[PDB]
């Protein structure tokens, strides 16, 4: 367990009544989900590290269902922060997503800045590698904001926007490298072949 | 001035510190709009009914520049109230769009029920419509959401999902049958040959 996993929750039910953040996921999340976790890959994994969030952690049971891995939360691996705004319908999102990305030490609206999620990532997974046994193969489960601002880090490269549509995706990354410059294309969880 | 039109506000220009009901319209959007003001059908407009927000009155100016058509502001032409949810991020978005218009008698998360927008739609629309003089050109500017329950209401079909991307959408109303079932097709404004 020296490669780790990087994995977005996939599609998420909505519900009229169910607070927002403890929405589960959708019929089709939770089929892809489950079709992931009897992968191979899947199967070997021996901790689970998700976010706090109802999907995520639904995600990390979904997934766990076969191999029985061991789910650790941890509330730092939260999405980029951006409950200050209220509701933005999607035009407006998608140009404030790429505000948010292209200037990443200023702040969106009262949004967590870019700078700031990414450290907040980066020193999330760092805690948990530091304090990992190498010989247990781990993945991280949460989402596609912060996601990308790690993989980011991971690749030495500058902070930029740009996972695929219905989440439910991942990337590789080493451990020990994590620990210079150094990752796969993201690609869907259930029909990945490593 | 027989026919009215409904207008959409076209693209929507962010910005980090500037309060979100107050942003305006983008170079692109501000554009599309002035491209329509030149038009023959723009040119002839007499009375122009925004709605109060930012982005709705924008468009109504740009829209006047040629004719100089007399701007009133209508409170009650708002759009879909849809504040109580907080942030939601675009494909939970789509969804919860989805559900407003097939659940209209139903409340999605305290947002207004599609049945009363549309009510408070039509209403405005008519109050407006009764006071008319109706010798001059008139058309409405304001917000997708509640133009789609308007165009329902005049087609006299029930209330259903589906304007083209990027906003700046018109269609073209009977004022006559609008006070039983009567309209083309949404169609980008700085293209319109009525």
């Amino acid at each position: 367990g020296m490669h780790a996993l990087y994995i977005t929750h996939p599609q998420v039910k909505i519900d009229p009544a169910v607070p927002v953040p403890e929405w589960g996921l959708s019929e089709r999340g939770a089929e892809r989900a489950r079709e992931a976790s009897r992968l191979p890959w899947a199967k070997a994994l021996r901790r689970i590290v998700s976010s706090a969030e109802t999907k995520a952690i639904e995600t990390a049971h979904m997934l766990a269902e076969t191999s029985g891995a061991a789910i650790e939360i941890i509330e730092a691996m939260h999405e980029n922060d951006r409950s200050a705004t209220g509701f933005l319908p999607p035009p407006e999102f998608e140009k404030a997503a790429d505000w948010f990305f292209a200037h990443p030490e200023e702040s969106f609206q009262g949004w967590e800045r870019a700078i700031d999620a990414q450290a907040r990532i980066v020193e999330a997974v760092k805690a948990v590698l530091d304090r990992h046994d190498a010989r247990q193969p781990i993945a991280f489960v949460g989402h596609g904001g912060v996601g990308t601002l790690l993989k980011c880090h991971i690749e030495g490269r500058g902070i930029s926007r740009s996972q695929p549509a219905g989440g439910g995706n991942l990337f590789r990354f080493s451990i020990a490298e994590f620990s210079a410059a150094a990752t796969c294309d993201w690609t869907a969880m259930e029909t990945w072949q490593g």
